[PDB]
């Protein structure tokens, strides 16, 4: 369940968001 990019932890129960934090996980993919 990550076709973010190529298209457009725990389970959060309040929301249904098809992750958190990802302000330093993408930058960290490309090193």
């Amino acid at each position: 369940i990550q076709l973010f990019d190529r298209i457009l932890l725990f389970k959060p129960p309040k929301y249904h968001p098809d992750p958190y934090v990802k302000r330093v996980k993408t930058w960290r993919m490309h090193l």
